[PDB]
């Protein structure tokens, strides 16, 4: 597999965990 | 251009977007 694919997967894994923050900050405050 | 390039744009604007939500929290809060 080309190193491009692990890439793009750590861009979508970096994604992930950002929305996962901001949704556990949401709850936090109520929203 | 195929349009697998404007979602590879997608995701690493959607990311960019997180990230600075992200940093203007932390500057909110002092972090």
């Amino acid at each position: 597999m080309a190193q491009l694919e692990a890439k793009v997967e750590e861009l979508l894994s970096k994604n992930w965990n950002l929305e996962n923050e901001v949704a556990r900050l949401k709850k936090l405050v109520g929203e």
